[PDB]
């Protein structure tokens, strides 16, 4: 029995930045109170762990990255109640405490918990669970996925279904949802509306599925990379558009396409610039951008506010406005039940052990989502 | 009489920027098809109007500038089906053209026929109605109400109550409207809410009148100017707090008294700083802010986009997004019917001649709406 010990086991530790993943042995300490410990089966490769990696996304290294996942408790500690050993799991990267200012409204999601404002890389009691080669080591989000084996807070765990695959449903554990519900339930797309969506990867492609739910008449993608485009047509992209092969800027180029400017215009992307572009793309009195892509650290942005005095607005949201814990298994039953596809974003599987070949294949552009499993 | 011939009377032409208004005899024009000659009653010194005088707010010069404004119909134009000579109307700086894609829209309002976002000072068919020493005069959102006479297009403007209160009801043209709607309209402040108002003039009190109707439990003023406080809290501000008095950033202190920040924030200043402030004070995840001031001409803003990124959402709105011809006339009803107060913001009621003294007790930050009658 392992319930209660520490486990040695194999995770992707991330020693310094723009530096390859070291698979070595780490020690995995008991869940505390209300912690659980997670055996992980799979676990994405989101842009954001590569963000870690790249210094775009701050957060203390060494640190054990992944956030997008699916598992099986190994143990509880003392006190948990939402799930017992042997049930499938997904890690929340955003937290849903439930007694927070954010938790009880209705709309909010970004639970006040969350480690991703201001990173500390530790549990919520402000230790770590991590120890490789006798050095503790940075947690990522509370979730760190990139490990045999995991503890998260209680808040960061949710229950799903029994029957789940878990190597297709971990994307719900971000890409999925945050794209979907960035659409559905942040945007609001509506029927017969057009859309524009900046970035046709994993996040985008997700966005493009929540549009074509919705019902948009029109949905334009956007992306640099041509090759992009078939999977985007594939899921609901009824034309898509390469800002390097026109003369002329893109949100002028979508201005003249959509007749005056789109209803709905998604970033997906993660650059100043086309948080800029990508509401200057919607139409001026009612439009509505919405920015899902993670910006370089710090850095501001500049625009006109004009822009939004015409009548605009501007909005952004983290997991796409879903409440973690009451969503995921709900999305998974639905997943279950047919109501959308992951299929298309998974592009690629390799073995845990193989991780850094996944991210290089994020880098060239080569891939959507590479599914590690363990 | 003057029916279909040029009338002669005096209007306040501003011949160059940061000058004085020349009153002086000018022409104008009979209306032409579909346009309407208005003789002014009551208009509104608006701080709009002085963002023109300033170079704030760039349109052609020289112009007859005005905007907040009501009147009596002369005469109408042929195919003017809307009003009739003897009318009680108010001019729409922003109109309703009824037939593009913004009217269409059930939320939209800045009609494409406006002439705010490329001022041209025209009619809407390219010439001007004025002329001042055999020199044709620019008009000012197609409305132009300093002059004792006006010509605009039947699109802007509306027919009210025959039996209004002219001298009160102008401020119905622009900042009553603006700051009432960027509340109950716009942001849509809910019941039991905490707002901050940054701005406490004629188009923020009004902010304050709307949220207080709206339900807000809490409506924090913003000021530099402490002789703003008294009015503030007679329509509604539970506090007021002025930012110099502090030695941090007020972001920081409306973020401390709101416990966390506030749900619904309003520029209604025209500062790129205080539109940053007011976005950062509002709730990480579920803040509303809204943008009412109009900014100094041609400048950018400066934001992290993380402040969108975690929930906050970002507005703008013209004349309180209001469809105006459908509007106007309501509010005028509601105005009759008791359902809100314009007497508050009506700080100074001077002759039209005293035009000069009325943007004088504005910039002293003496008064809040200076009426002058004709
Ligand atoms: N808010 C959240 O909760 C959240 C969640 C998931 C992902 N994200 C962020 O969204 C972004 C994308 O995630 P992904 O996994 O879908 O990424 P990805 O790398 O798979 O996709 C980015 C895409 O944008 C394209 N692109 C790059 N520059 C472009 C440009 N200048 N113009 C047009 N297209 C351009 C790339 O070719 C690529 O197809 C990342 O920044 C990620 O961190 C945010
Ligand atoms: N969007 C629209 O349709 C619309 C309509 C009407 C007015 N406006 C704009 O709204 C703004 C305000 O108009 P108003 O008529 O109420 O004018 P106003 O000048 O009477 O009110 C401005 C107020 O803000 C205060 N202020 C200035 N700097 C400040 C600072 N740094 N911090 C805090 N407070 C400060 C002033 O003391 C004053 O009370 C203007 O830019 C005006 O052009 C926009
Ligand atoms: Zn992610
Ligand atoms: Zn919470
Ligand atoms: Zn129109
Ligand atoms: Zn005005």
């Amino acid at each position: 029995s392992t319930a209660g010990k520490v486990i040695k086991c194999k995770a992707a530790v991330l020693w310094e930045e723009k530096k390859p993943f070291s698979i070595e042995e780490v020690e995995v300490a008991p869940p505390k109170a209300h912690e659980v410990r997670i055996k992980m089966v799979a676990t994405g490769i989101c842009r954001s762990d590569d963000h870690v990696v790249s210094g775009t996304l701050v957060t203390p290294l060494p640190v054990i990255a992944g956030h997008e996942a699916a598992g099986i408790v190994e143990s509880i500690g003392e006190g948990v109640t939402t799930v017992r050993p042997g049930d499938k799991v997904i890690p929340l990267w955003t937290p849903q405490c439930g007694k927070c200012r954010v938790c009880k409204h209705p709309e909010g999601n970004f639970c006040l918990k969350n480690d991703l404002s201001m990173p500390r890389g530790t549990m919520q009691d402000g230790t770590s669970r991590f120890t490789c080669r006798g050095k503790p080591i940075h947690h990522f989000l509370g979730t760190s996925t990139f490990s045999q084996y995991t503890v998260v807070d209680e808040i960061s765990v949710a229950k799903i279904d029994a029957a789940s695959p878990l190597e297709k449903v971990c994307l719900i554990g971000c890409g999925f949802s945050t794209g979907y519900g960035s659409a559905v339930k942040v945007a609001k797309v509506t029927q017969g509306s057009t859309c524009a969506v900046f970035g046709l990867g994993g996040a985008g492609l997700s966005v493009i599925m929540g549009c074509k739910a919705a019902g948009a008449a029109r949905i334009i993608g956007v992306d640099i990379n041509k090759d992009k485009f078939a999977k985007a047509k594939e899921v609901g992209a009824t034309e898509c558009v390469n800002p390097q092969d026109y003369k002329k800027p893109i949100q002028e180029v979508l201005t003249e396409m959509s007749n005056g400017g789109v209803d709905f215009s998604f970033e997906v992307i993660g650059r100043l610039d086309t948080m800029v572009t990508a509401l200057s793309c919607c139409q001026e009195a009612y439009g509505v951008s919405v920015i899902v892509g993670v910006p370089p650290d710090s850095q501001n942005l500049s625009m006109n506010p004009m822009l939004l005095l015409s009548g605009r607005t501007w909005k952004g949201a983290i997991f796409g406005g879903f409440k973690s814990k009451d969503s995921v298994p709900k999305l998974v039953a639905d997943f279950m039940a047919k109501k959308f596809a992951l299929d298309p974003l998974i592009t690629h599987v390799l073995p845990f052990e193989k991780i850094n070949e996944g991210f290089d294949l994020l880098r060239s552009g080569e891939s959507i989502r590479t599914i590690l499993t363990f």
